């Protein structure tokens, strides 16, 4: 059974105007501006770009990336195809 996201955790993320784009749940450095409450520090692979978002825009990427990880005519979203892919917990 499911457990709540962690930082880690692979996905694509649901952005308005956006194709669910590759992303994970980041950590929160020491120091560094925390989320809004019920919400994710969400990296997105390729623009490398941070945003905060619910669960609601959070799906799994194993489960779903025969649906979404397909290439994208939008900028970076290839790049995060690799990424997630093939190095999807480095330092970006």
């Amino acid at each position: 059974m499911p457990h709540a996201f962690k930082p880690g955790d692979l996905v694509f993320a649901k952005m308005k105007g956006y194709p669910h784009w590759p992303a994970r749940i980041d950590d929160i450095a020491d120091g560094a501006v925390k989320p809004p409450p019920n919400k994710y520090p969400i990296f997105f692979f390729g623009t490398h770009e941070t945003a905060f978002l619910g669960p609601k825009d959070l799906f799994p990427y194993d489960k779903c990336k025969d649906k979404y990880g397909k290439p994208n005519k939008r900028k970076g979203f290839n790049e995060g195809l690799w990424e997630i892919q093939n190095n999807p917990h480095a330092s970006y």
